[PDB]
């Protein structure tokens, strides 16, 4: 499965930094400063793609970045390619659980969190938790199961961590890296998280899950 399709290594030309639903220059209100987008995208997610390609080469050409990850996820000559393929997915996940204002939860995956979590205040309160305590940098999750008749499953990433790796598939992604959030929360990695609910594009992890179940 992939998760993200269109996400690829071209042949004979760079992986491109993937354009965001929004403009970062008006940063993602109300949560997000401009500066806080444009250091998050425009340095660090950009920086991810450049290393991709130079490590790369084209020894990849054609392959979905997704492929690329599985293809080396425990191979230590390649680590790093690894750590950037990984990096560069999670944060183009990621930027797409955003928006401006957020979108609503469709019902229809609402009472698929309500039925897993019992309600989505519930939900939402074990997400911040597993956020808060995740250790270091790294990324806190919200996956189907296909081993688990497609349960929803919080989970835990460390560093460029990537759940595909353990055959989940990710509909929502929120990176705890202290980059995300020191801009405009400094330490507070907390309130980043209880803030984040109101900009996560909610139709995207919707579909996101309608595609991970069918
Ligand atoms: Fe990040």
């Amino acid at each position: 499965y992939a998760t993200l399709p269109d996400l690829l290594k071209p042949s004979g030309a760079p992986a491109e930094l993937p354009k965001l639903g929004f403009n970062w220059k008006d940063g993602c209100a109300p949560v997000f400063s401009p500066r806080q987008m444009e250091l998050h995208y425009t340095k660090h997610h950009k920086a991810y793609v450049d290393k991709l390609n130079a490590l790369a080469g084209t020894t990849y050409d054609g392959k979905s970045i997704e492929e690329i990850i599985l293809a080396v996820a425990n191979d230590a000559e390649k680590k790093g390619l690894f750590n950037q393929a990984a990096q560069h997915f999670n944060h183009t996940f990621y930027f797409r659980c955003i928006t401006p204002n957020g979108k609503a939860m469709p019902k229809s995956f609402e009472s698929a969190v309500t039925a897993q979590f019992g309600s989505v205040e519930q939900f939402k309160d074990a997400f911040v938790q597993a956020g808060v305590n995740n250790f270091g940098s790294g990324w806190t999750w919200l996956c189907v199961d296909p081993s688990n008749k497609n349960q929803l499953v919080i989970d835990n990433t460390s560093n460029a961590g990537c759940p595909l790796t353990k055959g989940l598939r990710p509909v929502l992604a929120v990176d705890v890296w202290e980059h995300a959030y020191y801009k405009d929360f400094e330490n507070r990695r907390p309130d980043y998280l209880k803030e984040i609910w109101s900009v996560i594009d909610w139709e995207f992890v919707a579909k996101m899950h309608a595609q991970a179940i069918k």
